[PDB]
């Protein structure tokens, strides 16, 4: 029920600053087991802020958790809000890019 979407090319990971060494490190560690992607639609067609970037993590979280839970892995409670915010920043920052361009 994608539709289709736009996934962005293997990326920046966006270092994550949780406040403690042991999530420093676990991120650091085991990144590839979270995305290195953003599933997002252009901003050409349906130009939006919240209903662009949201259902994006939406799509791109869900995608990966359901991958996991079919290929019998799991994600900590930790590890959700890790692909929230990385996944999060990652497709900000794909929109503040292309969104710039956009308008130049």
């Amino acid at each position: 029920g994608l539709g289709g979407y736009m996934l962005g090319s293997a990326m920046s990971r966006p270092l994550i600053h949780f406040g403690s060494d042991y999530e420093d490190r676990y991120y650091r560690e085991n990144m590839h087991r979270y995305p290195n992607q953003v599933y997002y639609r252009p901003v050409d067609q349906y130009s939006n802020q919240n209903n662009f970037v949201h259902d994006c993590v939406n799509i791109t979280v869900k995608e990966h958790t359901v991958t996991t839970t079919t290929k019998g892995e799991n994600f900590t409670e930790t590890d959700i809000k890790m692909m929230e915010r990385v996944v999060e920043q990652m497709c900000i920052t794909q929109y503040q890019r292309e969104s710039q361009a956009y308008y130049q």
